[PDB]
C-alpha cells in the first residue's frame, strides 16, 4: 500500500489524485511538481492523457499565504524556482496549443481544451501573481524575454473570435493578477494590453462585467501613469456607462465596483493631475456620440431632444442626471455623493479647471448637493456637508493667487457648507459638519500648504477665514460650537493644548481633528499680528461668558507679541479688551483668579512701558480694573505680587514696586514696607535699582526699612550722596529722628556736612522735632548744634518738656539775653531764679533794667528756693550800690514792701557811699526809717552827716514828709536840724526866711501830742536850749523869737525854763 511513486505516471490516474492529503511542509510537493513536468515533457498518447490533471494537481497543491504560514510557502515557491526554466520550456508551448486550438475553429469549442486551458492560466497566474520570482528573475533577463510573450499571446486571444467566457475570465484574472510586469513592461508593452480592454467579446454575464472591473481596480493601483495617459480608452469604454445605463440592467455590485473604480482613479490622479486635461476634455467637452461605443449607445436611455441631438449632449450631462436620479428616485443619496465626489475631483484637480466651479453651468452641482442636504437623515445632512473635502482641496491646493477676484468667488463658494448648515444649527449634526468643514479649511489652508506666504497668507485670511468668522463663526448661539471654532483659532496661535501632513488627507471618512492644527507657524505671526488679532479680538468680545477662551486667547495672545510692537497703542488695546472682558461679567472667585492672571501677564507684557515716572499709564488701568473687582485694594497688591513673580529674574523688583506706589494704595504701601524692612539688602546691587530703593524708603520710610537701608549703605560699591535722593527734611519727625539715631549711631557716631546742614535747617523750625532729638544730642554732645539751634530760636526752651536747670546753665543763651530779658514771664520758677543768674553774671544791666516790672513780678510771687532770691538780692544790691540808674532802687523800694528781707535791708542800711545818700528819694526814706527799728536805724549815721552840711531842700522835703505824714516817733532828736535852723540865713530872703519859719513852727508843732511825759519834758528843755547862741545875725533872732513864744505856750521846772528863755531873751536884747 505504502511507497505510492511521485513521477513515472504510475501516479496520475484519470482525472484524480492531486494532493497532498497530509504531505503538508515537505518537499513532497517537490516530487509532485518535477514528476509532473517530467509528465508534460514528453508527447505520448499516454502522458498526454494526463495534461488536465498535472496542470489541476499544481493549481491544488500551491498553498494559500497563511499569517501563521510563510516559511513552507517559501520554500515551496523556492522549488518551483528551481524547475522554472522547465517550466518555461514545457508549459509555453502547452499554453500556445492549447491557445490556438480553441480560437482557431470559431465554433467547436472543445470542453476538455477549456478546461486544460483554464488551468494552465491558472498555473501560469500562480506563478507570476504572487512570489519572490520577479525579483528571481532581474538575474535573468532571458527568462523574461521568453515570458513576456504570453501578454502577446492574451492581447491576441481578447480580441479575436469566439473566446468563450470561461476564457475571458480566466484571461483577466490572470491579467488582474499577474505582477512580473510591475518590472519588466515597459509602457510600449502594456499600452496594447490595456487598448484591449476596451474591445472584446459579447458579455451580459453579471460576472464578466464584474471580473472586468476587478482588472481595471487592480490595473489602477498597478501602473497609474498609463491607466491616466490611456484614461480616454477605457473610462469611457466599459466602465462609465455602466452608471449611466442604470441598476436596471446591471446588478448593484456593477456600479458600485465602477465608481469605486471612479475613487480610485482619483486616488492616482491626485498625484499626477495630467496636463492634457484628458478627463475634463472627455467628459463635459466632447459630445455623447463621440467617446460612447455602439454597444452601449444602443442601450442608453434618453429622452427625445438629447436623444436626437446627440452631438451638443455631453457625457456629464447624463452623469448629472443620474446622480439626480440617484437621489430623487432611489434615495441612495450615498451613491450619489460618491460619484459627485469623485465626478468633482477629477474634473476640478487641476489648477485651471478649479475656477470652472463659479461658471453657472457648473454650479448646478452645488445644487444637487443641496437636493441631498435638505434629507431628513441626521447621517445624511453630515454626509452631504462632508464631501464638500475635495471642494476643500480643489480650491486650496490649487489655486493660483493670480486672479483675486475669481479666489474670492472660489473662497465664496467654499463657506457655502456653512449657508447650509446656518438654519439647522439645533441639530447637533449640522455642527459636527461646521467643525468638520472648517478643520479641513485650516488643515488644507495653513497647516498643509507649505507654499502659504506673504501674497498667499492675505488672500486666505482676509477673504476666507476672516469671512467666515465674521460671517458665521461669532453669530452661532451654542457655546459649545463656539468653543470649538474658537479652541482652533487658540490653536492657529501657538499657546496650544491639542493633546499633541500631506493636504490630502483632508479628504477622508473621519477627516480633520483639533491634534492637527497647530501651529501658524510665527514667522507668519510676527508679520500678519494686526491681522489676526483683528479676528482673535472679535472672539474674545463675543465669547465673554466662555472666561476660559477669554483667559488663554489673551495670555497666549499677548505672549507671541513681538517687542518691536510693545508701544502705547497695543497697550490700550488690549486694556480695552480686558476692560470689556470685566465689564459684561460678575465678580466670582474663578473669575476674579482668571482676570488675575489675565491682569499680571498684561502689565508684565508691557513691564517697560509702565515703568516710567511720567506715563501714569498703570494708575489709569487700575482705576479701570477697580470697577469689577471686591477687595480692590488686594487686586492692586496681588497684581503686584504676580507681576513681581512674572519677572522673578527679569526685572528688579524694587524697580517694580517704585512705580506701583504711584498709585497710593495703602495696601502696596504696608507690602512695601514689610519687604524692604525684612528683606536681604545684596551689596553687589547696581545703582538703577539702588536709586529705585532709596525712592522706596524716600516715599514711604519706615523704621526697618530705615535700619535695613543703611545697614546696605554700610556695604555699597559706589560713592552715592543720599541726601539726593531721601530728601529727609520732608518726613515724618519720627522717622526723621530714628533716620539721624541710626545713621549717626552706624556710619560714623559722628556728625559729618550733610547731618549738620540737614539739622541746622530742620530743628530751628520745628519745636516737636527739637524736642524729641534733644535727649539723643544732649547724649551725644554735638554742642554747636543745640546752641545754634537756641541761638536761632530761643522759644525752643519753652518747648523743653523735662528742662533740667543743669542743662540750662550749660546751654546759655546767651548772645541774645535780652529776649529773656523781655520774655522771661513765658518760662519756670527755678529756671527763672537760674536764668536771671546769666544776666547777673553776665553784666546785662540794661536787659535788667528795661524789662524790670516783670523782674518784681516774679520775685513777687516767690519761687521753688527762697535761697536763690537771698543769693540773687544780694548781687542785686551790689549792683544797686555800684550804678543807682533807677530800676534796682524801685526793687530796693520793694524789698522794703517786703518783710523777710529785713536783713538784706539792714546790711543796705549798713552799706552806704558819699554818693549814694543823695540819689537816695525822700519819699521812700521816710516810709523806710519810720516802720522798722534801730536795725533800719543804722542807716541814720550817714542822714545825720548830711543834714548839717549837707543841701538845704532835701533836708527841707525830708522834714515836709515827714510834716505831712506826723510821725510822731522820729521827732525826738531836733538839736541837729535845729542847729541848721539857727544857721541858715547865709543869704536869707523872704523865700528862705518863710521856709525855715514855717518848717520850724510845723516841726515843733507836733513834737508832743499828748502832755503825758511829765520828766521827759522837763529832760528835753535842759538840752534843746543848752546850745543856743543866738547872738549871731539878726534874722535869726526872729527864727529864735518863734521858737520862744511857742514854748510860751505850756510843771515847777517850766518856771525855771521860762527864766532861761529871759536869758536868751536878754542876750537877744544885746544885739539890737
Amino acid at each position: 500500500e505504502t511507497r505510492v511513486n511521485p513521477r513515472a505516471l504510475e501516479y496520475w490516474v484519470s482525472g484524480e489524485i492531486h494532493g497532498l492529503v497530509d504531505n503538508e511542509s515537505v518537499s513532497e510537493f517537490k516530487e509532485i511538481i518535477e514528476g509532473g513536468l517530467g509528465i508534460l515533457r514528453q508527447e505520448s498518447e499516454d502522458y498526454v492523457a494526463r495534461r488536465f490533471e498535472v496542470y489541476a494537481t499544481f493549481n491544488n497543491i500551491i498553498p494559500i499565504l497563511t499569517t501563521k504560514n510563510v516559511n513552507e510557502v517559501d520554500q515551496k515557491f523556492n522549488i518551483l524556482i528551481v524547475n522554472i526554466e522547465s517550466i518555461i520550456e514545457i508549459c509555453i508551448p502547452h499554453l500556445q496549443i492549447a491557445q490556438d486550438t480553441l480560437l482557431s475553429s470559431s465554433e467547436k469549442k472543445n470542453p476538455f481544451v477549456i478546461r486544460l486551458y483554464v488551468q494552465i492560466v491558472r498555473f501560469f497566474s500562480a506563478i507570476m501573481s504572487n512570489f519572490k520570482i520577479v525579483k528571481w528573475l532581474t538575474k535573468r533577463p532571458d527568462l523574461v524575454n521568453k515570458l513576456k510573450v504570453i501578454y502577446r499571446w492574451t492581447t491576441g486571444a481578447l480580441r479575436n473570435e469566439n473566446s468563450n467566457k470561461i476564457i475571458i475570465t480566466a484571461q483577466v484574472s490572470f491579467l488582474r493578477d499577474e505582477k512580473f510586469g510591475t518590472f519588466f513592461l515597459s509602457n510600449e508593452e502594456i499600452k496594447p494590453i490595456i487598448s484591449t480592454f476596451t474591445e472584446i467579446m459579447e458579455i451580459n454575464s453579471h460576472n464578466l462585467i464584474y471580473e472586468k472591473l476587478l482588472l481595471i481596480r487592480g490595473f489602477l493601483s498597478k501602473y497609474p501613469k498609463l491607466m491616466i495617459e490611456t484614461v480616454t480608452s477605457w473610462l469611457p469604454g466599459e466602465v462609465l456607462p455602466r452608471i449611466i445605463i442604470g441598476d436596471e440592467i446591471y446588478s448593484m455590485k456593477i456600479l458600485i465596483t465602477s465608481i469605486v473604480v471612479l475613487l480610485e482613479l482619483l486616488k492616482k490622479c491626485l498625484d499626477f493631475v495630467d496636463e492634457h486635461e484628458r478627463i475634463y476634455q472627455c467628459i463635459m467637452l466632447s459630445p455623447v456620440c463621440e467617446t460612447i461605443p455602439e454597444k452601449f449607445l444602443s442601450k442608453l436611455p434618453l429622452n427625445s431632444y438629447d436623444s436626437a441631438n446627440l452631438d451638443k449632449v455631453t457625457i456629464g450631462h447624463l452623469l448629472t442626471q443620474q446622480i439626480k436620479n440617484y437621489i430623487v428616485v432611489k434615495n441612495d443619496n450615498k451613491i450619489a455623493m460618491d460619484l459627485w465626489l469623485s465626478m468633482t475631483g477629477l474634473l476640478y484637480d487641476s489648477g485651471k479647471r478649479v475656477y470652472d466651479l463659479t461658471s453657472e453651468s457648473n454650479k448646478v452641482w452645488f445644487d444637487l448637493n443641496n437636493l441631498c442636504f435638505i434629507n431628513n437623515h441626521p447621517k445624511t445632512r453630515l454626509m452631504s456637508i462632508k464631501v464638500w473635502r475635495i471642494i476643500t482641496y480643489c480650491i486650496c491646493t490649487k489655486i493660483s493667487q493670480k486672479n483675486q477676484e475669481g479666489n474670492k468667488s472660489l473662497l465664496s463658494l467654499l463657506r457655502t457648507p456653512f449657508q447650509m448648515t446656518l438654519p439647522y444649527v439645533n441639530d447637533p449634526s449640522a455642527r459636527e459638519g461646521i467643525i468638520y468643514h472648517l478643520l479641513g479649511v485650516v488643515y488644507t489652508a495653513f497647516t498643509s500648504n507649505k507654499n502659504l506666504s506673504t501674497d498667499m497668507f492675505e488672500l486666505f485670511w482676509d477673504h476666507l477665514i476672516t469671512p467666515i468668522y465674521e460671517d458665521y463663526v461669532f453669530k452661532y448661539d451654542s457655546i459649545h460650537l463656539q468653543n470649538v471654532l474658537f479652541t482652533v483659532l487658540h490653536l492657529l496661535i501657538g499657546g496650544k493644548n491639542a493633546d499633541v501632513i500631506h493636504p490630502m488627507s483632508v479628504i477622508a471618512s473621519e477627516g480633520v481633528k483639533l491634534k492637527d492644527i497647530s501651529s501658524l507657524p510665527p514667522q507668519i505671526i510676527k508679520r500678519e499680528y494686526d491681522k489676526i488679532m483683528k479676528v482673535v479680538f472679535q472672539a474674545v468680545e463675543v465669547a465673554i461668558s466662555n472666561v476660559n477662551l477669554a483667559h488663554d486667547l489673551i495670555l497666549t495672545s499677548l505672549k507671541h507679541l513681538p517687542e518691536d510692537r510693545k508701544d502705547q497703542t497695543h497697550l490700550e488695546s488690549f486694556s480695552s479688551l480686558i476692560l470689556k472682558v470685566t465689564q459684561n461679567n460678575k465678580d466670582t472667585p474663578i473669575f476674579r483668579d482668571f482676570f488675575g492672571a489675565v491682569t499680571s501677564s498684561f502689565v508684565y507684557t508691557f513691564l517697560d512701558l509702565f515703568l516710567r515716572k511720567n506715563d501714569s499709564s498703570l494708575v489709569n488701568f487700575n482705576i479701570q480694573i477697580s470697577k469689577v473687582g471686591i477687595s480692590q485694594g488686594n487686586m492692586t497688591l496681588d497684581l503686584l505680587k504676580d507681576v513681581i513673580r512674572k519677572a522673578r529674574n527679569e526685572t528688579s523688583e524694587f524697580l517694580i514696586i517704585e512705580k506701583f506706589l504711584e498709585l497710593d494704595d495703602k495696601k502696596t504701601e504696608v507690602y512695601a514696607q514689610n519687604w524692604v524692612g525684612s528683606t536681604l539688602l545684596p551689596p553687589n546691587i547696581s545703582f538703577r535699582e539702588f536709586q529705585s530703593l532709596a525712592n522706596i524708603v524716600n516715599k514711604v520710610p519706615n523704621e526697618n526699612s530705615i535700619e535695613n537701608f543703611l545697614d546696605l549703605c554700610l556695604k555699597l560699591s559706589f560713592p552715592v550722596n543720599l541726601f539726593t535722593l531721601l530728601h529727609v527734611s520732608m518726613w515724618s519727625n519720627n522717622n526723621f529722628i530714628y533716620f539721624i539715631q541710626s545713621y549717626v549711631s552706624k556710619n560714623e557716631n559722628k556728625l559729618n556736612v550733610d547731618l549738620i546742614t540737614l539739622l541746622k535747617t530742620s530743628l530751628p523750625g520745628n519745636p516737636e522735632l527739637f524736642s524729641g532729638l534733644l535727649p539723643f544730642l544732649r547724649r551725644n554732645k554735638f554742642m554747636d548744634i543745640l546752641e545754634y539751634c537756641i541761638h536761632s530760636n530761643p522759644n525752643l526752651l519753652n518747648s523743653i518738656p523735662d528742662l533740667n536747670s543743669d542743662l540750662l546753665l550749660k546751654l546759655l543763651p546767651r548772645s541774645r539775653a535780652s529776649y529773656f530779658a523781655a520774655n522771661i514771664k513765658l518760662f519756670k520758677c527755678s529756671e527763672q531764679l537760674t536764668l536771671v543768674r546769666w544776666l547777673l553774671k553776665g553784666q546785662q544791666l540794661e536787659q535788667l533794667n528795661q524789662n524790670f516790672s516783670e523782674i518784681e513780678n516774679v520775685l513777687q510771687n516767690a519761687s521753688d528756693s527762697e535761697l536763690e532770691k537771698s543769693e540773687i538780692i544780694r548781687e542785686l544790691l551790689h549792683l544797686a550800690m555800684a550804678n543807682p540808674i533807677e530800676p534796682l532802687f524801685s526793687g530796693l523800694l520793694n524789698f522794703c514792701i517786703k518783710n523777710n528781707m529785713a536783713d538784706h535791708l539792714d546790711e543796705f542800711c549798713g552799706n552806704m557811699t558819699s554818693e549814694v545818700l543823695f540819689k537816695i528819694s525822700p519819699e521812700l526814706l521816710l516810709k523806710l526809717l519810720t516802720y522798722k527799728e534801730k536795725p533800719n536805724g543804722k542807716l541814720l549815721a550817714a542822714v545825720i552827716e548830711k543834714i548839717e552840711n549837707g543841701d538845704d531842700d532835701y533836708i527841707l522835703e525830708l522834714l515836709e514828709k515827714i510834716i505831712i505824714q506826723k510821725e510822731i516817733q522820729i521827732l525826738e532828736k531836733l538839736k541837729e536840724p535845729l542847729l541848721v535852723f539857727f544857721l541858715n540865713p547865709v543869704s536869707s530872703n523872704m523865700q528862705k526866711h518863710k521856709k525855715s519859719t514855717n518848717m520850724l513852727r510845723e516841726l515843733v508843732l507836733l513834737y508832743l501830742t499828748k502832755p503825758l511825759s511829765r520828766s521827759a519834758a522837763k529832760k528835753f528843755f535842759s538840752m534843746l536850749i543848752s546850745i543856743l547862741p543866738p547872738n549871731p545875725n539878726y534874722q535869726t533872732i526872729d527864727m529864735v523869737n518863734l521858737l520862744i513864744d511857742l514854748i510860751k505856750s505850756h510843771n515847777a521846772t517850766l518856771k525855771t525854763i521860762g527864766k532861761w528863755i529871759q536869758e536868751s531873751g536878754v542876750v537877744h536884747q544885746g544885739d539890737s
